């Protein structure tokens, strides 16, 4: 129905670093400056 970006559900990580695992790159939760959040499977 809803879902969250947190630690679960997904992670936080810079635009510099890229998802080394197949996580799809979402954002439900506002992160710090110009963040990348990935959901994982």
């Amino acid at each position: 129905q809803s879902e969250f970006c947190g630690h679960d559900v997904g992670e936080c990580v810079p635009p510099k670093l890229v998802c080394r695992p197949p996580t799809h790159e979402c954002l439900h939760f506002p992160c710090p400056g110009y963040l990348k959040c990935c959901c994982y499977p």
